[PDB]
DNA sequence: GGGGTGTGGTAGC
DNA sequence: ATCGCTACCACACCCC
């Protein structure tokens, strides 16, 4: 048990916190991508005709943490009862559930105590410790088996269970969806054999797009081919409006006023007209939208197929800790801001970059929010402050850094007690070169 | 036109 | 108890 004044206490939270270990995953599989691809450009170009396998594991912490459960839960029965992966027993965020689970309407996201209001009596919800460790070793065995397959020109990282696989069609061979279902069956297998037990599903399409909402019409434990010319009513009727790419609530929620409450992607295909869409949700995302309902992708979306060493390539470093932030004089605050940017210095260094640019982010306790919120060592209900600050020449002092760290909190104006949030981000990038002479 | 800013949106949770 | 993390773009304004 350790405070946020205690030296050690970003070393405890960030072992404990499933979402650093999720960025951190993620930004170690971006940078092993530079590194392997770094002399090879099998890259796709607009003279490439090509399919998406966008692969991604079925409650992936659910299911290695039911794998490696300890002898204490050795009768629970993964296809027979509800299974969460959690800290906790009351206000713990689900990190996974089981599909037994999503039966009774638990989502991944939802509170233990809320997942088990919606159980009927007589149901057991069981909570499976994080199996951190085997959560990495698992995802390693399934990007081991990607590549040793040999039939992607591209593997894409989208995250400790996600990649989208790119094939490459040369304009010789012809292209079968008897030779597609059995990809999808050949790697479902593969991975599951060499994940000792883990289970995947599949999205296989010409598009991103149609491919992540595949994936989704697939799980658990399947895959979908739906190409372009195979769109149906029955596709569309099939998904509710945020399984769209593009639309978290706040984007599902003005869609929902302006069209007269669309519940399939069916309904808001025959409802929607473009200009009414972009003056709804914005006009970027509106036509982002608007080519998703047709199962084509953005300009922006199709970069990480062109340039995906320039899309994965790391533009900016921070950490976030909004947990636990509860100081009680400035002087802690600083010292708390120091030990975050001498981590983030360490990070910058090992990846020999200098910043011109940095940033604070805070919350801020609401003015009539109570000062311990439902949910042990919460952030509350906060606004939200940033402030920015643009240094001279590029640096990885920390004097330099720390200071002006410790000005962009004195600035904002937050009184420590009301601190219930802390972001220190580094913006501005710049590679170290060979010359370093004025 | 270019450059800047803090806020807020999506994505991966 | 409980561990509410990172990274990118879009936008509405301001500057020269
Ligand atoms: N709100 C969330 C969502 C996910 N995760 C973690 C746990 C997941 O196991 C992992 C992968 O995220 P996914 O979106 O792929 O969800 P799952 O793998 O758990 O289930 P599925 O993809 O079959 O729907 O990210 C989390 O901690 N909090
Ligand atoms: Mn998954
Ligand atoms: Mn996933
Ligand atoms: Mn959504
Ligand atoms: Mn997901």
């Amino acid at each position: 048990i350790v405070a946020c004044d205690d030296p050690d206490f970003l070393t405890s939270y960030f072992a404990h916190s499933r979402g650093h270990h999720l960025s951190a995953w993620k930004a170690n599989l971006k940078d092993k991508f530079l590194n392997e691809n770094i002399h090879k450009y099998t890259k796709i170009t607009d003279k490439d005709t090509y399919i998406i396998f966008h692969i991604d594991f079925d409650c992936f912490f659910a299911t290695v943490a039911y794998l490696c459960r300890s002898s204490s839960f050795s009768a629970c029965d993964f296809k027979r009862d509800p299974i969460v992966v959690c800290h906790g027993t009351k206000n713990s965020d689900i990190a996974s559930c089981n599909y037994v689970a999503r039966s009774y309407g638990i989502k991944n996201g939802m509170w233990v105590s809320q997942a088990e209001k919606m159980l009927p009596n007589g149901i057991k919800l069981i909570s499976l410790p994080y199996t951190f460790e085997q959560f990495q070793l698992k995802s390693e065995a399934f990007y081991s088996t990607l590549k040793r397959l040999n039939i992607f020109n591209l593997i894409l990282p989208i995250s400790i269970d996600e990649a989208v696989c790119v094939r490459i069609i040369p304009d010789n061979i012809h292209n079968t969806n008897t030779l597609n279902a059995r990809l999808c069956e050949e790697i479902r297998q593969e991975i599951f054999q060499g994940t000792n037990g883990c289970t995947v599903s599949i999205g296989c399409s010409d598009s991103l797009v149609l491919a992540r909402l595949a994936l989704k019409m697939a799980k658990p434990n399947g895959y979908n081919i739906t190409f372009k010319s195979n769109l149906s009513e029955e596709f569309w009727s099939s998904f509710k409006l945020d399984d769209l790419p593009g639309v978290g609530h706040s984007t599902l929620s003005r869609l929902e006023s302006t069209f007269d409450s669309p519940h399939s992607l069916n309904d808001l295909r025959k409802r929607y007209t473009l200009d009414a869409l972009k003056a709804s949700v914005g006009s970027k995302l509106g036509m982002k939208i608007h080519l998703a309902l047709q199962g084509q992708d953005d300009e922006e979306s199709l970069k990480i197929l062109y340039d995906p060493k320039e899309v994965l390539q790391r533009k900016s470093l921070s950490i976030d800790i909004n947990w636990g932030i509860r100081f009680k004089n400035i002087t802690q605050v600083d010292l708390f801001i120091e030990r975050g940017c001498q981590y983030l210095l360490e990070k910058l260094n090992e990846i020999n970059k200098t910043t011109s640019q940095i940033t604070l982010k805070l919350m801020r306790r609401c003015k009539d929010a109570p000062i311990e919120p439902p949910k042990y060592m919460g952030m509350g209900r906060c606004d939200s402050f940033s402030r920015s600050s643009r240094l001279g020449i590029p640096t990885n002092e920390f004097g330099i850094i720390a200071t002006e760290m410790k000005s962009l909190y004195r600035t904002l104006g937050c009184p420590p007690m009301e601190l219930r949030g802390l972001a220190l981000q580094f913006n501005k990038l710049v590679d170290v070169g060979p010359d370093n002479n004025q």
